[PDB]
């Protein structure tokens, strides 16, 4: 039984009250107040459509993934990753795909900087999509479940699905459950082949063990995963630490 499975265990034992306090204890989060109010009023410039823009920004600003050329954004949802990438100088095209329907967030149309190189497509299950030529492959798919065996299946399926889209390109791929032994085996094989490293984003909630496989880095995957399991387990032991609040991203207007 992995450290991660013990964390998962404990998480599942929490009351809703305890869960709600635990999930943000000591994390970082952006202040969405202004964006939500603006989106509520139909504003199409400046605002990120989700917390995802700031989440991907954290990786990009640290050069862990450097979006360039034609960017594919797998499970776009509202489009946070896509609209962010749209403003980056090296990026020439952004194609986002997402399931949508009941479920499942629909793309939100925006006119933030670079919106003209963006096409977001709903009604698209990426497990049935053939791979396309791209210079950057982004994927933020992986639905949490109380069952770590369900999550293991979802995670492995994502890893197998994204591989053909990796063509010596930049990438950032969510790994929903990185602690199950079989997932580690796949990750180790993929890292041998395509390189990169697994990284914990500080904007991730404590309610998920997700880490991101990014292209620009190196390191020991097992050590990084266990570090996260120890972090998340430690956060069970103390009174709720209020999250570190940061400014949300401002995404423009205009064409590129
Ligand atoms: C964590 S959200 C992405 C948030 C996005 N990165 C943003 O910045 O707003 C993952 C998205 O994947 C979508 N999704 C889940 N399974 C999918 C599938 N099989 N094919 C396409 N999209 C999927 C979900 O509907 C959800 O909108």
């Amino acid at each position: 039984e992995t450290l991660g499975e013990k964390w998962k265990k404990k998480l599942n034992q929490l009351s809703r009250k305890e869960f709600d306090l635990y999930k943000k204890s000591g994390i970082t989060e952006v202040d969405r107040t202004e964006a939500k109010e603006g989106l509520k009023r139909g504003e199409t410039t400046h605002h990120a459509v989700s917390r995802g823009s700031a989440k991907l920004q954290w990786f990009v600003e640290r050069n862990m993934v450097i979006p360039e050329g034609r960017v594919i954004d797998l499970g776009c949802g509202r489009g946070g990753w896509s609209y962010y990438c749209a403003g980056l100088k090296k990026v020439t095209e952004v194609r986002g795909y997402t399931k949508g329907g009941p479920g499942h967030e629909e793309p939100v149309p925006m006119s933030t900087y670079g919106w003209n190189i963006v096409k977001l497509m709903s009604g698209k299950d990426v497990f049935y999509l053939p791979p396309e030529k791209c210079d950057t492959l982004l994927c933020d798919i992986g639905e949490s479940s109380p069952s770590p065996t369900v999550e293991e299946s979802r995670t492995i399926r994502v890893l197998k699905m994204v591989e053909p889209w990796l063509k010596n390109n930049q990438f950032c791929i969510k790994v929903l459950n990185p602690y199950m032994p079989t997932v580690i085996e796949h990750l180790e094989r993929l890292q041998r082949k395509h390189g990169g490293m697994l990284v914990r984003n500080p904007l991730s909630r404590n309610s998920t063990h997700e880490m991101y496989w990014i292209s620009n880095g190196t390191g020991n995957i097992v050590s990084s995963v266990n570090m996260v399991s120890r972090l998340l387990l430690n956060r069970f032991t103390m009174t709720h630490r209020r999250p570190t609040i940061e400014k949300d991203v401002d995404l423009g207007a205009g064409t590129r």
